[PDB]
């Protein structure tokens, strides 16, 4: 039966689907809980500042403010943004798919080029990213040969030390790829420590909201900085790929276990009930 | 020779690196050529419009205008419509919008129109993304397999009816053509048509929207379901479904293009090698 495996397949898809739907619903209610408040407080104090500027500058007629805001809002759909260095940064947001959005094409032909550039660029960057991941793979692999030698000539031995190696990968990786660059970002951009870590995670997972962008204010920057950020992008993307990938394996495991716990729970509940 | 393959490896990485640098430079100069002009023309006519209300209201402190615009622009990120003729509004963080938000996180499309402002919305977003992205990847994998089989069935029937006086490797060419063509109709063209009519976007803006969304670049300059229009609410559901299946399809296509570049790379390596060896007799 070719249909029988395909039924077992669709069974699995359907259950992961519903778990994802469930993940979205829980997420939606937690986000709403956290943000609908601030949205209300930001809306009332925008309405305050509106009236407080009609009166504290009486020269402005109420009708011309509405025209001023239209001109501002219209020009937000535009804003130099497109110098060589910025347009290079733009190209990086395309091929990495971080896609921050602070800058994006407005011209019919900038958009047509972006389509072509992305379709060829994303796969090309993927090869680089793969190569870079392999390099980091070996460098870390050397380092865990040396720490599965020195810590396997004394204390508690095989299979529990798999757990220790992965902890060192997360801890050293978070220092090198999250913490250290967050420290720099805090000092150089003037972001809070939380905003910087948020920035790191939103950028390296490639979510890339664009609410924060390193090198993105009109600050003066030492031009070692952007280069170093580029390098961090290259290596941070590989590291987050690996980590995201690890978490996937953890969910695969935890899924096996929850299936067995439900099965235990059934087997025992049953021969409790049969015994009656 | 564990070091020998690793040396050959680093050699290849270094060359792809430089090709990528080169790809970025060419890209940068083409984008600049295409955008820097309009940006200059838009900046001079913004400075024009500035003067017509800078000096037609001199009693406004005018350094304080710059502070007013900062407050407006800052509050556009939240998404205020600070008008008296439209002072009553919908919320950006109602359940359906905050559900959409969660989708932009786990897919990593991350459009950015909406994004947490609270210290704790940000802390949740970090946790939510680290667990969510891997979870969605399993779904996306499963969905890809489904489409895999459904198309595989369809090419059993079209590699049967095309059994005329045909080989094992040349019919791979026909299958891939039908995959691009049918896929572009179902996952790019058709939804662009709908998007054009429902959102009022140009046909180009819609296709741009499709490609920027399904590659997961997700600039956020365009977002289906993003205006305060009307919307039938068959619509967003259908868009959700298109996201799910469009992401799987673009994954596959992006993956194919990668193979084509792997091919063309073998060939250019041999052409350069020929060109070297012969060197005009
Ligand atoms: C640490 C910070 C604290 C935060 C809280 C932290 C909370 C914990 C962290 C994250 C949330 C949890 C995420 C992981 C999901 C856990 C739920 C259960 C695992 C799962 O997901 O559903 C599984 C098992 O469900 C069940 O029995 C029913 C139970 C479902 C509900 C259980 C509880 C989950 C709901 C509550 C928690 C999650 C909600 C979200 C939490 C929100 C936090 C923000 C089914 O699907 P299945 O794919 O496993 O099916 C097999 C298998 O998989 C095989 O191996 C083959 O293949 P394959 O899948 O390996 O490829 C397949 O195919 P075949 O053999 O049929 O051909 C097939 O046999
Ligand atoms: C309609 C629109 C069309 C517009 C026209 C646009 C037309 C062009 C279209 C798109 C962009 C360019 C396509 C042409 C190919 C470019 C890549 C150059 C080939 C290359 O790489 O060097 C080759 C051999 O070259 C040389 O001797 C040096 C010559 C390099 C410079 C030659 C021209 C390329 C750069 C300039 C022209 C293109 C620039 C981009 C133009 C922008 C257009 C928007 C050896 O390969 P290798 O040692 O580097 O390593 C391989 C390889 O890298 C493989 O392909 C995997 O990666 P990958 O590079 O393909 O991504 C790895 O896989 P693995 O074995 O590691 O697992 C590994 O096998
Ligand atoms: C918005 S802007 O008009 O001010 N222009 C710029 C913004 C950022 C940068 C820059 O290079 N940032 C480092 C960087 C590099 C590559 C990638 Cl993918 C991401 C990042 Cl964060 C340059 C110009
Ligand atoms: C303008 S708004 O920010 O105020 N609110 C909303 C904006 C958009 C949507 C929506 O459902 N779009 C379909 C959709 C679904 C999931 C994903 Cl991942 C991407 C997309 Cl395009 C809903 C609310
Ligand atoms: C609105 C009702 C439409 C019902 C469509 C049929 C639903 O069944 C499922 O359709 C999948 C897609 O082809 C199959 O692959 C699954 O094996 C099958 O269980
Ligand atoms: C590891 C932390 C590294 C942070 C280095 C911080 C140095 O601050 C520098 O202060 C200068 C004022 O004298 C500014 O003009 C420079 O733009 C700025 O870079
Ligand atoms: C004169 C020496 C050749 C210089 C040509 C410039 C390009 O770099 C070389 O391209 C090769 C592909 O053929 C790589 O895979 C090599 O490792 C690398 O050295
Ligand atoms: C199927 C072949 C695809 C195109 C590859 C042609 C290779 O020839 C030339 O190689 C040079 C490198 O030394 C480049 O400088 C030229 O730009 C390039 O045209
Ligand atoms: C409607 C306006 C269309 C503008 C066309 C934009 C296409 C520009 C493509 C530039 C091609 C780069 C050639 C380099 C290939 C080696
Ligand atoms: C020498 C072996 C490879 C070294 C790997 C990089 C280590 C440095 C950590 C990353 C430093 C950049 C962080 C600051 C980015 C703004
Ligand atoms: C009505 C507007 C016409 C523009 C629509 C886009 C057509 C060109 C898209 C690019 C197709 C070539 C893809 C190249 C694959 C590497
Ligand atoms: C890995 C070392 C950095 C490679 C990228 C160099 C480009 C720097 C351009 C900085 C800028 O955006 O002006
Ligand atoms: C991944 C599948 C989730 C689709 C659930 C349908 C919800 C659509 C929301 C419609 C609305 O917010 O008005
Ligand atoms: C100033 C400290 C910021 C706190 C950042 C914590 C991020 C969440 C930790 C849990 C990771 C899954
Ligand atoms: C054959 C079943 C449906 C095929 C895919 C439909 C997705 C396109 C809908 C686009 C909505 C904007
Ligand atoms: C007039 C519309 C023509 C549609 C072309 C769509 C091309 C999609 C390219 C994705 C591989
Ligand atoms: C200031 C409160 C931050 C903690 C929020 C935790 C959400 C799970
Ligand atoms: C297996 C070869 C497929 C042919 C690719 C080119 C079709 C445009
Ligand atoms: C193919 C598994 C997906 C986890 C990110
Ligand atoms: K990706
Ligand atoms: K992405
Ligand atoms: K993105
Ligand atoms: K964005
Ligand atoms: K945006
Ligand atoms: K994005």
């Amino acid at each position: 039966s070719d249909s029988a495996i395909n039924v077992m397949k669709w069974k699995t898809v359907s259950t992961i689907f519903l778990v994802v739907v469930l993940y979205l619903i829980i997420g939606a209610t937690v986000f709403k809980a956290l943000e609908q408040p601030q949205e209300i407080s930001q809306r009332t104090t925008i309405v305050i500042q509106r009236e407080k500027f009609l009166r504290a500058h009486p020269c402005v007629s109420d009708q011309e403010l509405d025209e001023l805001i239209q001109q501002i809002v219209a020009a937000i759909n535009a804003g130099s943004h497109w110098d060589l260095g910025s347009s290079f940064f733009f190209a990086g947001t395309v091929i990495t798919t971080i896609g921050f959005g602070n800058i994006s094409p407005r011209t019919e032909g900038g958009k047509i080029f972006c389509i072509i550039y992305a379709l060829l660029g994303i796969p090309l960057f993927g090869f680089l990213l793969a190569g870079v991941g392999d390099q980091l793979g070996t460098i870390f692999g050397k380092g865990i040969a040396k720490v599965e030698d020195t810590f396997i000539k004394w204390n508690v031995s095989q299979t529990k030390i798999r757990i220790i190696s992965t902890i060192i990968f997360i801890l050293f990786g978070c220092v090198l790829f999250v913490a250290l660059p967050a420290v720099i970002f805090k000092h150089i951009e003037g972001w809070s420590a939380l905003d910087a870590i948020y920035f790191v995670v939103i950028t390296l997972t490639t979510i890339g909201f664009g609410d924060y962008v390193a090198g993105g204010s009109d600050i003066e920057y030492l031009d070692f900085y952007k280069p170093v950020v580029w390098f961090w992008i290259l290596v941070g993307l590989a590291y987050f790929a690996a980590v995201l990938s690890m978490i996937g394996d953890w969910l695969r495991v935890i899924a096996k276990k929850t299936k067995e716990a439900v099965g235990e729970f059934r087997a025992h509940a049953a021969e409790w009930t049969a015994n009656v």
